[PDB]
């Protein structure tokens, strides 16, 4: 079997954003990440004075220490105001990466760190304090433990106290508008049993927003942190949709204008980032890709899944294809509402994963998602681990972008054409670096289960490349090992054998 691969460095240049390149639990810290989220279930109630936090249906409606213990905190550290996020935000600029920190804004965050919280015990009760989003007195750096209240913005005082701002270099960047409001009610019932209104998390939004922006204009505020796609429609049914949809597709575009329109009122941006949860419904072998590792139909389909991302021509197997097809492939048509209904909005996906971690078809699903979103113009994306412990593919996916020779050289930041004449069974992503003519990277790989390919690559280019070094992972080893060279290119045309279920990282030089 020959594929024909051709790549034209001159053509559809775009910048692919380093905080693709992202994520939310820590790997196995070799992967050079750019970006880290401070997010998920357990943020909604976390309190920053004394870092007390609430799992919600996670576990046991529990409250306690969790984040300090996954922070890596000491239980004296865990007694000072902040030192969850100021660990974590520490850990970034030793790492070199942006953060992004949620905010609360259900409306209370845990009080203490004793257990469980029985339904009558829902706040307001004992087990809670209230969320004020702007305190309207003097700020202190030592809040007081000994009130019902935690005020977010004398928090954002505190981190730029210590950090400086955003537009510094060791400011803290982005700021997230809670997590999943339409499942509040499923999650987080001791907090906010009634099931989050369309209009209601507008009017959250943009208070908690304004209190923000108020203390640091230059940070990025992130929302509202979909949890998929039933809650990009209606919000999750949202009690209020009927009275409030008028003319709008779908919830993402109501939340946009509505974010327009305030912040026009407001006469500040209140909305900088659009942020949804993508965990593929997909189906293979009767299972779905995000929920075990599954039969070798699973295994296909966790490969072909990255298509419904971009591809027009892709129909997964899932109830939102069934049911809702014209909103996929769902780059694209996320894009389409941010620049018709508030123009200028990013776009990010802070929390997704295509299961089989550590599977070499989860390597190969995300060794192409890291590709499609660089050059989707999406802003940040974040993995979550649905696995506990390493996730050595999905590790080895990252490396391959961005530390594929253990001194954390890395793909381009400039995506460039490169098209495939069997998009089946393989996937293929360019780009240089400051529109080089001297190196260009190519990240490739076979999807097939069965069959290799001769992949005969035709590049386009100011300069002619004369050779190549490349590195992979495959079934075999999910470490990232240099592989056989190209030592010899004429007129910039060469070949390459990829085996079945096998991704490489090629980097061709001029020399
Ligand atoms: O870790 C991430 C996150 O996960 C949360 O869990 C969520 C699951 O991951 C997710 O799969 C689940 O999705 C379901 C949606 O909640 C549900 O609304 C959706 O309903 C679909 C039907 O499946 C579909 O058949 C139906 O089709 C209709 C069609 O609409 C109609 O036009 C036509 O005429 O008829 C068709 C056939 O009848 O359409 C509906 C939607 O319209 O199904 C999804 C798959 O099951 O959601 C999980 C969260 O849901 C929980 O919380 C909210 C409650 O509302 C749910 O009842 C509850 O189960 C974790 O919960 C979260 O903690 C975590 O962070
Ligand atoms: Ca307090
Ligand atoms: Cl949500």
């Amino acid at each position: 079997k020959t594929i024909t691969i051709k790549v034209d460095t001159f053509k559809d240049r775009k910048p692919i954003s380093p905080y693709i390149y992202g994520t939310n639990q820590d790997l196995a810290g070799d992967e050079n990440m750019a970006a880290r989220r401070l997010g998920g279930n357990r943020m909604t109630g976390y309190n920053w004075e004394n870092n007390m936090s609430n799992a919600g249906s996670d576990w046991q409606h529990s409250s306690d220490n969790y984040l300090c213990s996954n922070g890596g905190l000491t239980q004296a550290e865990c007694e000072k105001p902040g030192a969850v996020v100021t660990s974590f935000h520490d850990q970034s600029l030793k790492l070199g990466t942006y953060s992004l920190v949620t905010l609360p804004m259900a409306g209370y965050v845990a009080a203490d760190g004793n257990g469980s919280v029985q339904e009558s015990e829902a706040a307001p009760s004992a087990r809670w304090n209230q969320v004020v989003n702007a305190k309207n007195a003097p700020f202190q750096l030592q809040p007081d433990l000994n009130d019902n209240y935690v005020y977010v913005d004398e928090f954002v005082h505190f981190l730029v106290n210590k950090y400086g701002t955003a537009s510094t270099k060791a400011g803290v960047k982005g700021y997230a508008l809670d997590n999943e409001p339409a499942l509040w009610s499923h999650t987080h019932p001791r907090i906010h049993p009634e099931k989050v209104g369309a209009k209601e998390l507008v009017d959250r939004s943009v208070s908690l927003s304004k209190a923000v922006k108020a203390i640091d204009a230059g940070a990025e505020v992130f929302g509202p942190v979909l949890y998929g796609f039933g809650a990009y429609k209606d919000l999750q049914t949202a009690p209020d949709w009927d009275s409030v949809k008028g003319n709008y597709s779908w919830f993402v575009d109501y939340y946009l204008d509505q974010m327009r329109l305030s912040s026009q009122v407001e006469g500040k941006r209140l909305l900088d980032v659009f942020d949804v949860h993508w965990y593929p419904e997909a189906m293979g072998g009767g299972i779905r890709i995000t929920n075990e590792v599954g039969n070798d139909e699973t295994k296909k389909a966790r490969m072909q899944a990255p298509r419904t991302l971009w591809d027009p021509t892709y129909k997964e197997d899932s109830w939102i294809a069934q049911w809702f097809s014209e909103f996929l492939p769902i780059l694209p048509r996320l894009k389409q509402s941010v620049d018709k209904y508030y123009p200028g909005t990013k776009l990010a996906m802070t929390s997704y994963s295509y299961g089989g971690e550590n599977d070499i078809s989860g390597g190969i699903a995300m060794t192409d998602v890291l590709g499609i979103l660089g050059k989707n113009d999406v802003y940040m994306a974040n993995y979550w681990k649905l696995k506990d412990g390493v996730n050595n593919y999905v590790s080895a996916a990252y490396k391959l972008y961005r530390n594929y020779d253990g001194k954390n050289s890395t793909f381009g930041d400039t995506s460039v054409s490169a098209q495939t004449s069997d998009i089946v069974n393989s996937s293929v992503h360019a780009s240089v670096t400051n529109a080089s003519d001297k190196e260009l990277h190519l990240v490739v790989m076979n999807k097939s289960m069965d069959s290799a390919f001769d992949a005969q690559f035709d590049l386009s280019g100011a300069k002619t490349y004369i050779s190549g070094k490349v590195w992979g992972f495959d079934k075999n080893s999910s470490q990232i090992k240099e592989a056989a060279p190209i030592t010899q290119i004429s007129g910039n045309r060469f070949t390459y054998t990829v085996p079945p279920l096998t991704a490489y990282h090629i980097v061709l030089t001029t020399g």
